[PDB]
């Protein structure tokens, strides 16, 4: 009659799977991932950060872009991720196994991480990827300091659990930079109102609103550069059009105000 | 010359190791663990849930307490924990080998569940028992239902970061009785204040003593039935003297400011 | 310019994904997986055991085909594989999840289960899924008791380094019947010579030829039926055409030596 | 009345605990541990690698004999394991989190390691210690090279599932000299016969006694130094008295058979 269906793909749009050169940011600090996934390269004279690595296949760019860079397998010291979503933390196993770098993790994201996705929340089995260990645990607001870049994590749950803000400061043209890689707050698909699997769902993303909105921040990136009006094409201009983190906020409110409304209705 | 010091095994009071027939709180619910450690067994139709098991010297112990209440090893269906220090969740990995049971915990709890204990944000490796697996990750507020008794998770962050109290709703001469059992809210020996493993240590307590004075509470129990001024040895008044979840929790926040304003002056 | 490629899934032929009914093969031993892939129940007073589940998206129809058997979540005991790729273990951290079964596996199975199936000796991360924590570690020769059907590992290591068969002894027409479920034997594109992910490969497949010839074995059965010639969709005939576990063993050599052979040409 | 007994700590004689300052082996191999316990040192061009770390609380003197030899944390890139009980893989959680080191191990060893030694096939939870996670699993003969010393994994189960001896090519004097590091032999209070956690342990110790033998083998070392005859408080001749591998595999074999023969008479 008619067999089971076939397993699904998580398949993107080109875009976020087009590699790119990489783009400076500030002094130390650089976009390697695609054109619409970012995967930042923080390089400290003791060695080498990555923040996020995008999909699962795009664990041998991200190591071309590092070598381009100068650092090679043996400088990646530490991989940090925003959240343990597989167009987020897609290679990072094969980034373990094929470098020095140890990852840092909030206990929810290490266990998303440690699953490889499976047993989603919102999405079940539909988006997994290879699973990694965790090697750290941290706390919110503690720090990591790699070279004297001290990285500061800050929970902002709702997307996932595990969802995080990292904070650190870089430098250009001399002066202080303050970067803010601020986590995904959409919620594509989710059931906000009620959810037996995250009943706290909607006090969550409120209080994640209102940390985006105070982080230090005079530059925010997000995982999807376009939530933050990035354009990594544009080259000189990527970052022309950047929100603030407060107006990244305020939208992402706007919009998840929006979807209860809608929630409400259907 | 001199040797590295022998390893610390983890010593208690004997009351914490001496054992007492099981006492029931509720038609359902029985006290099974020992005079100085809660371990709390409901029973249901559709099998039976162990709230903490004590120390990990406690298997056999409660093993032959579910025996003596009618529960084999197939009819243990869930482990739930307040939190995952080895006073409280020490056998967890034994009974999981001999019997039906799966744990279900949060994020925190299962990771420090996950590496017994070791690297403690406060105790280090002093402190630790066999490594066990959760079977099933909850959220806060979120409910597992067996055999119609509901329980709900409420997570009270502080003394760990996953510590948990659970509330479920058993009967007694006919009439329904709202049990809270709530986690330790101790903080022995803790860095409060500038705790790089824990920045927002201060502010977790103070959310967790507004959660447990809200709890719906006709009857408290804590892991340590002295912190709730149970007395397991007094028999048909073993509950007498209980506090409220409102006077336990002025009672830890009272104790938390003068430990505070101790380490302001240490 | 060219984008990576799209993340290609697990795709196989619509006959491993076409469900069946419940084939009785003993009077306590039923396959009640799809047309191809094995999937075998047997049931006990004291419970029931799963062999394999097959592909990931199984897993309803398996629980719906024990509903049918009248074996319900809480009565599926125990998980014992095969080995663990994802056409055989696919479904099991659900099953898990959805029942009260535990795992039992060997140390190389358990490893491979735990990081679903990434980083594969031969397949790298082609073929994943959801992972899985196993319960019980077995070693070789090991029994399993359950309600008096006793299941002895055999390892077999070669298709996978854990590979496993499980032999047990049912009835039927009151008289018993051992019961040999061998696992793969297969190649398949695998570097056999010289191979530095495993390098006693060929030592451990000859030896596995040897293990298999000599099972306790009235009824062999197999991961994919085709390979002992059963032919799941024939009713009455099913195993009429079945091979002895001498007969598979010398086809899988046979196989084998052909495959070494025409490795050193190419 | 009586409590049930105290946790007792897994404690050993004084000089497994005596800490000594780096002694040479070759070249580029040291060991670093205790009077008693091996923990070997090899330095490349291109990091450090560590062969065993003793017990739990030996971290901070390993860390400090690295640093006597010029080895910080960062330039320790592997660990590699004889075997996972707490006096040869005790301070491998610790040593991974204060240094840049990988752990590469079996799937045996990589299971039991994870367990913190936890259900032991013959200690059960009597000697624990902080689970680890392996980075990298290893099959039987398969290499690992860094810095152009290339070590080579020679599967010995018995002792546990997992044990291992590494060998590798340094030099002294300007010649070559093969190293093996073999594991131990012994089977301390092990039931040896029909023990149903290990059907084959009479099988794998045999075959383990050939494999020792067998092994490239200018200099033994092993990781209890009385073992192989080893001093490690005799400066210039601590390794004077050492046995070969044949004379290692015979003594264990006679001592083995010794066991067998006690134990069908007890
Ligand atoms: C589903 C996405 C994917 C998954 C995840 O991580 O959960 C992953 C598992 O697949 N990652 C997401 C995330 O926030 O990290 C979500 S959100 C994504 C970003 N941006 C797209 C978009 O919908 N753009 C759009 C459409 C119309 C008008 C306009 C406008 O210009 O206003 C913009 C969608
Ligand atoms: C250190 C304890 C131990 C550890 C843990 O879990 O962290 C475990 C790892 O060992 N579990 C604890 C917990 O809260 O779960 C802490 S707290 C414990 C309970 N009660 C004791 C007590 O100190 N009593 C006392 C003394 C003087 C006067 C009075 C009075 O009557 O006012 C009472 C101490
Ligand atoms: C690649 C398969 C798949 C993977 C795995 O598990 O490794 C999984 C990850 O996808 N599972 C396999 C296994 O042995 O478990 C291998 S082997 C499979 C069985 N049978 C098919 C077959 O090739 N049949 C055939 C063709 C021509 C003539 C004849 C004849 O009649 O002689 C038969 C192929
Ligand atoms: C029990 C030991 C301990 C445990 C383990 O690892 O399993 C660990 C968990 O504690 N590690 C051991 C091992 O082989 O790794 C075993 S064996 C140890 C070495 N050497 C001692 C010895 O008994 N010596 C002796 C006595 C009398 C005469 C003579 C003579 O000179 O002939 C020698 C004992
Ligand atoms: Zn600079
Ligand atoms: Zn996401
Ligand atoms: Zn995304
Ligand atoms: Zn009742
Ligand atoms: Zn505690
Ligand atoms: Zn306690
Ligand atoms: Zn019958
Ligand atoms: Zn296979
Ligand atoms: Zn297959
Ligand atoms: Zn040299
Ligand atoms: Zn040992
Ligand atoms: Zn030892």
């Amino acid at each position: 009659e008619v067999p089971l269906p076939q397993l699904r793909a998580y398949t993107v749009d080109a875009s976020w799977l087009q590699p790119m050169a990489p783009l400076q940011i500030a002094d130390h600090t650089w976009q390697i991932g695609t054109e619409d996934l970012t995967a930042l390269l923080v390089q400290t004279p003791d060695g080498a950060v990555l923040l996020d690595g995008g999909m699962p296949q795009m664990a041998s760019h991200l190591l071309d872009n590092m070598k381009a860079r100068g650092v090679t397998p043996r400088d990646l010291r530490l991989i940090l991720l925003s959240h343990a979503h597989a167009d987020h933390a897609g290679p990072v196993a094969e980034l373990k196994r094929r470098t020095g770098a140890k990852v840092a993790a909030n206990a929810e994201s290490a266990v998303l991480l440690a699953r490889g996705g499976s047993d989603d929340l919102h999405f079940g089995d539909g988006i997994t990827y290879p699973p990694a260990n965790a090697d750290r645990i941290v706390m919110d607001g503690e720090v990591i300091t790699v070279g004297g870049i001290v990285f500061t994590a800050h929970f902002m749950a709702g997307h996932t659990p595990g969802s995080t803000a990292w904070t650190w400061t870089d430098t250009r043209n001399g002066k202080p930079v303050r970067i803010a890689y601020a986590d995904s707050l959409s919620a594509p698909g989710y059931q906000l109102q009620g959810n037996p699997r995250y009943p706290h769902l909607i006090e969550d993303y409120r209080r994640s609103f209102a940390t985006v909105r105070a982080l230090p921040c005079d530059v925010l990136l997000t995982p999807h550069p376009g939530a933050s009006n990035w354009d990594y094409a544009a080259g000189a201009r990527a970052g022309a059009k950047a929100l603030t983190c407060k107006a990244y906020a305020d939208a992402a409110e706007q919009k998840f105000d929006g979807q209860l409304a809608k929630e409400t209705a259907g």
